[PDB]
């Protein structure tokens, strides 16, 4: 349709309006709001600068986009003071090499459920449990008995041990194994789908708004980008998800070892990791089944309840409870995507009438939507792990 | 089907007319040339990119206002408020209703010390124990810039700095004399001596102790930014009708903004002193290590007992200097300067260049806020008030920027500057708690 039919269609249009007021205004009634209906240069520049303005904005989402998937492989006091071991696709442990050693000088056993399940090893701690609360505890809640019997007759507490076997027979077994420690400080697993995610996104508000005010109209655009969404936020929720049971078992379990109690080179050389120089393997020793009960136990009652019905147990839809009371908030941001996302769906699949604006286009608000509410689940994320350390290092203090 | 519904179609009709108008502009490579075409009630015989009136002169403009090509939109007055004012509100932790909040107990564990305004620390009641019984000298100026403690200390900065290189290792000595020798740490070692005495003496003493620290003591000044950011819908001038586009209302904006932002960046800077202070100027007590009763009593403060503090001691002018020099080696150059004049009030801007190292947010973002908000204010300015009517000076205002757009953008800087806050105040922590394992 050439320059003629752009004006004639507006002409009409504009005509019908203006004629169906007229037509319907066959009532008549009192009221005061009648409002019936029958620099060019300057004003310009406004929008000259506007456009450019907010053609960096969306672009400045671009990097930020790219900067805050760099959790999610790609392209130091932080890393030596976090945990290595990592889930790989077999449901395995996958660890970087030499960065720990074990003592295999004594042939140790894998304690199976009996270990924890004896009647002796849950009485024992049984009596340890009061000896951190009973003291300012309220007294009524001294019921804790059955808090030995909860996790003991949660039948997850054999999957839990057994992956800690898992994870620790990994580190007996030298690189000269089926199961061999990664060369590379780093583990990666799903960073290809995002990578072609994050080049999705760039592409989606790179082309389609350059400058089209008003174009996004296909149910292709539509998903082409919803797909690189769903993906960029599970796979983050999933990193939160994962890295949280990586660590909460070897914090629970290992134990560093206390024959070597120098303190005075072991803060040496772990500077010397973060020099360059080669690392020196660290020694841990396990816990018996009594601590290990005894860590599981407290590392409950601390955590909010939500903690034991998610993380224990193994787009998420279930962590996302449990991450609340932390973040500011990764889902009311959330909705606002999922919102215009579907009116706009439901509104290119019938036939703009939904979503009217020539100030920015709508693609460029909805990635400056997306980039907000990643923001905060990272910053809820490193939270979280935050507090959960947090207790370690109070669990760590009492019985070591 | 009365006047509501059939102006309401007719608005809507007609705005679906000029957005097609713009449909029907769809070509490849597209220029950087477009219509701002809409600066009307109702844009026509626009071609170009290809009786007796009243007299109210009040529902001259609001009824102008109710019929205009652009302004058809409130789902975006809403987005603005139900946000901005929220999560602007929110985000400022320097002040809290009796309502619900998030806050677990991690609270506890954070080191508790506010700064007084007259540079004198204040503690909240009873959350340490000291030995009061050895009143010993405290300590002074020349009691550090001994010549014998500098260079032990060197002695011991070769130990723990052995296991990084020996050849590049010629001499930190110079720089272990210059972190003693500085003409302000007398004022961080009289500000640790003001921490003592105050901890040791009585309650109700002339130092006076307060019940929960106020260490948010902008609190007046920042509420009074909230008291204003709300100039946008919420507050007692509640003119619905074009939001930020009086010049006046826009220069409150911009001074209110400053206000809260330089606030948040004032919090970060001075709890990084309370806490590196403290840190590195007190240790636990040798004697009393007992782990068991330690816990329980942590435990007793969420349980909401009256608690029984912790005991420290005041550390040793030795192990002081040293972890003074060695943070002093760890943490960015920049560092040195950021920590010591922190009493001698101001500026500022000496702790941005040390925060973007973490994220290269806020200090990017930050800048775009000011930008968009220069350029609205030249907008309106340019365009006298007086001149032309409301019904156009909107449809330029927010053909620079919606509203929902420019007032998150603040969010999304003040909650990048917290998020990158809290790494920075954790960074300092854990490197700290890698020297204290040294120490112990």
């Amino acid at each position: 349709m050439s320059a003629s039919l752009i004006l004639d269609e507006y002409l009409k249009k504009t005509a019908s309006a203006v004629l169906d007021v007229a037509d319907s205004f066959e009532k008549i009634k009192g009221e005061i709001q009648s409002p019936e209906e029958a620099k060019m240069s300057v004003a310009r520049v406004g929008q000259e600068n506007n456009r450019k303005r907010a053609d960096q904005a969306a672009d400045e989402i671009r990097t930020i986009m790219e900067d805050i998937t760099g959790s999610l492989s790609g392209a130091p006091l932080e890393e030596e003071n976090k945990v290595h071991i990592g889930i790989m696709n077999n449901k395995t442990p996958s660890i970087v090499c030499g960065y720990y050693t074990m003592d295999t000088s004594i042939s140790s056993e894998p304690l199976s459920l009996t270990d924890f399940q004896n009647p002796t090893v849950i009485a024992n701690v049984t009596k340890r449990m009061e000896s951190i609360f009973s003291k300012v505890d309220s007294a009524r809640s001294t019921r804790f008995d059955a808090f030995v019997n909860g996790v003991a007759n949660n039948m997850d507490i054999k999957s839990s041990i057994d992956w800690a076997n898992m994870v620790e027979n990994v580190i007996k077994l030298p690189d000269s194994t089926p199961n061999p420690c990664s060369v590379d400080t780093i583990v990666s697993r799903d960073a290809s789908v995002v990578k072609t995610a994050v080049n999705d996104i760039y592409a989606s508000v790179g082309k389609s708004y350059c400058r089209p005010a008003t174009q996004l109209t296909f149910m292709s655009e539509i998903e082409k980008l919803r797909k690189a969404a769903v993906v960029c936020f599970e796979a983050l929720m999933s990193d939160t998800r994962e890295r949280a049971f990586v660590e909460f078992l070897f914090y629970v379990s290992f134990k560093e070892d206390a024959s070597n109690t120098n303190s005075k080179l072991f803060v040496q050389n772990k500077l010397s990791s973060m020099s360059g120089n080669p690392r020196q393997p660290i020694k841990l020793v396990r816990r018996s089944a009594e601590e290990t009960l005894f860590g599981l136990c407290f590392m409950f009652k601390v955590m909010p309840p939500e903690f034991m019905n998610c993380i224990f147990n193994f787009y998420g839809t279930c962590l996302t409870p449990l991450l609340r009371k932390y973040g500011s908030s990764f889902e009311k941001s959330w909705a606002h995507f999922e919102e215009i996302l579907s009116e706009r769906a439901n509104a290119v699949k019938k036939f703009c009438l939904d979503a009217v604006a020539n100030l920015t286009g709508p693609v460029y608000v909805l990635i400056l939507d997306l980039v907000r509410t990643l923001s905060a689940q990272r910053s809820c994320s490193t939270k979280f792990l935050r507090e959960i350390k947090e207790n370690y290092l109070l669990w760590n203090r009492f019985v070591s």
